């Protein structure tokens, strides 16, 4: 059972929780509560770079979000079937991670910059990223982003749709195929269970958790 | 067949890691340099940039954007991405740490930021890779075989030297890796003048 080392928050660990849940993989989380508990991990040599996310899986102590995700995606066959399919997936999810990164860092923006930053996020959502993924879906007409089969690209994108909805439920309104992808993936058995109350899914980051 | 075409600007930027990787693999490539804001807009309106950005690389019938999608495909095609899923995890863990440090350096272009770059090099990143090389005592970071981790790290070793030549001095195995990799024939060519390798900006 994979053991997830982070703090009790979405942060850089949430996308891993989503991906494991969608693959129907149960995991334990060992929450950090203190600088004390983080230094315990560092001193015990558990963090190659002195950083979390860290995941204990299959004998390894994997740090770096993208090392974790790439490994979970291959293990459970959500990475496509060849390196040309992995290149489409990689191009998609790196666009997603670029937008996700902007959203993840909004609350820590300097207060005088937050209005512009959020404005920018919305402009790129509407003009850059959502048209890109809508055009992909319109291009093959299939139910999945790559290979007409479920992959990490669908999981990562739908996860981001939920965060855009939290920011502005109007932004997806002009994108019908993204809408239909959000509902179809949400109603996959493992994803629907993860979205239901009492799962490991984490809330938005309020102030005290901040 | 057609050799890959790199669409970027005439600078290191986010394309240099791809220049190093193709060259160390011994793959010849062309560069179509973006010289104006009008050149970027033509690539957009032609539909060549999924997210309207460069780096973009035309290879094997695709126009791949995002540095990491490009690198992942090239590393796999030319057998520089480990032999199994577990070796990939080690490589990925290593190279993403290198990316984190490379990212700070790439965006320096201050004294406050550079002072922090230097401290994290001496006490976080350089010890981490030295530990990996001491742990197994082999010539390459992963699997006792040249991999993209070695290429990406040694390229960064070069940029750290540009910033402060003393930062490597307490790390002998990083020094040795730098020498061995730089002496591989494809990398030694790429390091010689007149290669696509790009100067500091």
């Amino acid at each position: 059972k994979p053991k997830l080392h982070y703090f009790n928050a979405r942060g850089r660990m949430e996308s891993t929780r989503w991906l494991l849940a969608a693959a129907g993989v149960e995991f334990e989380e060992k929450f950090i509560k203190s600088a004390e508990d983080l230094d315990k991990l560092r001193n015990d040599g558990y963090l190659m770079f002195q950083q979390v996310p860290m995941v204990e899986i299959d004998g390894m102590k994997l740090v770096q979000t993208r090392a974790i995700l790439n490994y979970i995606a291959s293990k459970y066959n959500l990475y496509g079937k060849d390196i040309k399919e992995r290149a489409l997936i990689d191009m998609y999810i790196e666009g997603i991670a670029d937008l996700g990164e902007m959203i993840l860092l909004l609350p820590v923006c300097p207060p005088e910059e937050k209005d512009a930053k959020l404005a920018l996020i919305k402009e790129k959502i509407k003009n850059r990223y959502f048209p890109a993924f809508e055009k992909v879906l319109k291009s093959h007409g299939q139910d999945y982003l790559v290979g007409n089969k479920l992959s990490r690209a669908d999981i990562h994108l739908v996860e981001l749709l939920y965060y855009v909805e939290e920011l502005d439920s109007s932004l997806i309104s002009s994108f019908p195929l993204l809408k239909a992808l959000k509902t179809r993936i949400s109603n996959l058995p493992t994803v629907k269970k993860f979205l239901q109350p009492g799962s490991p899914r984490k809330p938005p980051m309020d102030e005290k958790s901040l």
